[PDB]
C-alpha cells in the first residue's frame, strides 16, 4: 500500500508537469549548456528570484531532469538534455507555454466541463476556438506550424515509403502544413505532382520551405477552406493529421469532399493515430485523443469507427498499416481509403 | 535515447494528473465499487456524456487506475482503489477539484511567474489570497478545514505522546484548526489546559468538534488574529503547519508574538515538514514546498534556514525528534524552540 499510494500522488501531481514546462519555457537547460551552473548565474540569465529558482532546481534534481556536479552546480541528465533547444524532438518547443500546444493545455484545467458536455473548452479560456485562435494571433500561428513541422524532413517518408506510387500522377494534401508529406512524395516519387491546400500565413511558409528544398515546379501552394469544394482532383489526397481535430459531422463533410474530387481509381489517406479498440488502452492513444477533445472538441477514432465515418463518406477503408516516427517514441497510422 | 524521452513527455504531462482529478471529482471509483461497472451506468450516475466518459475511462486504463474484467464493465485496480471515498489516506478528496486543495492546484498553471516573482498565483486566478477567498466562501473553508483534519483522531498522537507535559500547565495553539492537536495533548496529559487560536468559521468547526468529544472545559476557543499580540501567556505555544503558510518576515513577525507570550521555561513547537539541506532534494520536501510558493508565497524551510529564522526572532532551536506518519508515507519533525 505504500507503493499503491505513491504511485496514485505521482500519477495525480500538477506540479512535476508545471515544473518540467517552466524549466523549458524558462530555457533552463540550454542556459545550463552555455556556462550559468549556479543559482545566482541562472537566476540572473532567467531574470527569476535566486531563491525561487533554487526552489525550482530542488524539484527538478528530485523527478531526474538535473543533477549535482560540484557544490551548487547543476546539470541536466540525459533527459534533461532533451530540453535543449537544438534537439531534433524540440521537446523545450513542445512544453514551452508562450507557444501554442503547451498554452493550449491550459484547456485541461477545465476536463470535467469536457466530460459532462463533450465540448472542447480552450474557447473559455483563450475567447476563440482554437484556429480562429491562431489565426487572430499569427505569432501563435507560426509557433503551431513550427511544432507539427519540427520533424518535416524525415516524419513523412515512412508512409510515404509505405504507399506505391505508380498509379499516381497528381496529390492533393489537403491541410498539409509547411509542405512536409508533399515534399517527401515528391522525393520518392520523381513522376509526381503536388498541390499543398492550407490557411492563410501558413501558406507563405509552405511556398518558403518548398522553394528551398527546391520543389517549387513540382509542388504547388493554394489558399483555401477545405470544407468547400476542393481546387483540384487529385489521384491521391492526404488527410495528415486533420481528421481528428473535428467531430464526426465535420469529420465526415471533409472526407466527402475529398472523396468528391477523387480521380477515377483515387486513394485518399490518412495519416495519424488509430487503433483497435482492444488495443486501444494506452497512453499514445489517450495522449492525443485528450488533447483533440479539449482543444476542439475532435477525437482519434478506434478502427472500428473508421470503417462507419469512411462509409458516411461513401468510402471503404482497404488496409491500415502503423508507422513508427523516427523522431519521438510514438506511432502513427497510415489508413488507406477506395470510393465505394 | 527511446526511454529518455518517453520518461519527458511523461513527467511533463498534464492531461494524467488532470484526469486522476476528474475521476476524483466525479466520484468514479465509489460508483464502480456501488455497482456501476459499464460506461452506460456510469455516464448516468455521474451525469457525463457517454462517449467522452470512454475516453477518460480508456486513459484510467492506460496508466493503471482501472481495468476491465468482464465484456465493457471496469474495475478499480490496487490504485484506482485509493479513490475510495473512505479511504483512511482520503486522495478521493485531495483531488477532487471542487474542494480547496485540487482547486488550489490549478495556481501551478502559472508557475514560471511565481519563480520570477516569488509571490503567490492563487490570486491571479481565484480574485482573492488563499485565506481571504476561504474567509468569503464558507463552502471551501469547510473543505480545507476537513482536509487538514482528515486524520484528525491519528495525526497529533506522535507528537502529543512526543513532548514532555509534566512543566506545562496551559498550552496555546496558534492557528490550531477544528483543535485536533490541542484534543490529543489534553488526552494524553489530564493536567493541561489548552487555547485555540483561530479564524472565523474554523473557530465554530473547532468548538463543535472539542465539544463532541468532551474538552470544552479543558480547551476553549478564541477567534484572533496570530499578527496582533496572542490573548494569553503558556509554557508551550504550537505552531503546527502554519509558519510555513508564510515569508520569512511575516514568520518572524509570528515566532516573536510567540516569544512575547511565553512564560518562564516555556518552549514553542514548531510541528512541519522539514529537512536538511543536502537531504532535501526529494519529491515529499518539493511537492509541499512549492505550494506553499504557488498558493500562499510560504516555504518549507531546512534545518539551517529553521536556526536562521528562530535567531531573528531571539530563539534557538533546543531539539528536533523525527515523527513517523501513521496515515501517508510523509515524514514530519517536531521541533522544540526555547529563547536564546
Ligand atoms: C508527444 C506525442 C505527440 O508529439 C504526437 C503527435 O505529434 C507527432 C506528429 C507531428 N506532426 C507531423 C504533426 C510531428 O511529426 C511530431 C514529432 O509527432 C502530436 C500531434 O500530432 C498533435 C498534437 C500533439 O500534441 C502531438 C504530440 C502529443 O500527442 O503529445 C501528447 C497536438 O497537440 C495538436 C493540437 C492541435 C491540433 C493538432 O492537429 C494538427 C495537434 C496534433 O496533430
Ligand atoms: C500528500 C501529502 C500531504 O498530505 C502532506 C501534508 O499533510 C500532512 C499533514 C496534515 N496535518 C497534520 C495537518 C494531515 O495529517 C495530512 C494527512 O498529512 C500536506 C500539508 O500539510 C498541507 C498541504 C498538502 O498538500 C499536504 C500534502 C502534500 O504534500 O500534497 C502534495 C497543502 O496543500 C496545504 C495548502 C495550504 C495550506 C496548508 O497548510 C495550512 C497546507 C498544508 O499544510
Ligand atoms: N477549414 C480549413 N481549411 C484548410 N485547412 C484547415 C482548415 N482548418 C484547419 N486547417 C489546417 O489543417 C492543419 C492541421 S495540422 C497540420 C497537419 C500537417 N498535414 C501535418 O501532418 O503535419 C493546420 O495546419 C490548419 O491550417
Ligand atoms: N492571521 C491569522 N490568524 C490566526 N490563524 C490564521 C491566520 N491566518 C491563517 N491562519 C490559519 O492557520 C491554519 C493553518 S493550517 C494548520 C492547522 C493545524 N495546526 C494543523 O496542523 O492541521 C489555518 O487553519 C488558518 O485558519
Amino acid at each position: 500500500q505504500i507503493d499503491a499510494l505513491r504511485t496514485l500522488i505521482r500519477l495525480g501531481s500538477l506540479h512535476t508537469p508545471m515544473v518540467v514546462r517552466t524549466a523549458a519555457t524558462l530555457r533552463l537547460v540550454d542556459h545550463i549548456l552555455a556556462g550559468a551552473r549556479t543559482v545566482k548565474a541562472l537566476a540572473a540569465r532567467t531574470d527569476t528570484r535566486p531563491e525561487a529558482l533554487l526552489r525550482l532546481i530542488r524539484h527538478l534534481v528530485a523527478i531526474g531532469l538535473l543533477e549535482e556536479d560540484a557544490p551548487g552546480e547543476f546539470v541536466p541528465t540525459e533527459v534533461g538534455e532533451l530540453l535543449a533547444d537544438d534537439h531534433p524532438a524540440a521537446q523545450r518547443a513542445w512544453h514551452d507555454l508562450t507557444q501554442a500546444v503547451a498554452r493550449a493545455d491550459i484547456s485541461f484545467t477545465r476536463l470535467p466541463d469536457a466530460i459532462r458536455t463533450g465540448r472542447p473548452t480552450y474557447e473559455s479560456i483563450y475567447g476563440k476556438p482554437f484556429y480562429e485562435d491562431l489565426a487572430g494571433r499569427p505569432d501563435l500561428r507560426a509557433s503551431f506550424d513550427s511544432l507539427l513541422a519540427c520533424d518535416q524532413d524525415v516524419a513523412f517518408d515512412a508512409p510515404a515509403a509505405a504507399y506505391d506510387w505508380t498509379n499516381v500522377r497528381h496529390v492533393l494534401d489537403v491541410g498539409g502544413g509547411k509542405g512536409g508529406f508533399a515534399a517527401a512524395i515528391a522525393r520518392r516519387a520523381p513522376h509526381v505532382s503536388a498541390t499543398v491546400l492550407e490557411m492563410a500565413g501558413t501558406v507563405d511558409t509552405a511556398r518558403s520551405y518548398l522553394k528551398d528544398e527546391g520543389l517549387s515546379d513540382r509542388v504547388d501552394v493554394v489558399e483555401g477552406d477545405f470544407f468547400e469544394p476542393l481546387p483540384r482532383k487529385a489521384d491521391a489526397i492526404i488527410l495528415s493529421f486533420v481528421l481528428l481535430n473535428w467531430p464526426d459531422h465535420d469529420a465526415v463533410r471533409i472526407l466527402t469532399r475529398c472523396a468528391e474530387a477523387l480521380e477515377p481509381g483515387g486513394r485518399i489517406l490518412i495519416h495519424e493515430r488509430d487503433d483497435l479498440h482492444e488495443n486501444s488502452f494506452n497512453e499514445q492513444f489517450t495522449e492525443l485523443d485528450l488533447r483533440m477533445l479539449v482543444f476542439l472538441g475532435g477525437a482519434l477514432r478506434t478502427r472500428e469507427k473508421w470503417d462507419g465515418l469512411a462509409a458516411s463518406a461513401g468510402l471503404v477503408v482497404e488496409e491500415v498499416r502503423q508507422l513508427p516516427s523516427p523522431t519521438i517514441p510514438y506511432d502513427l497510422s497510415l489508413l488507406v481509403l477506395a470510393p465505394a
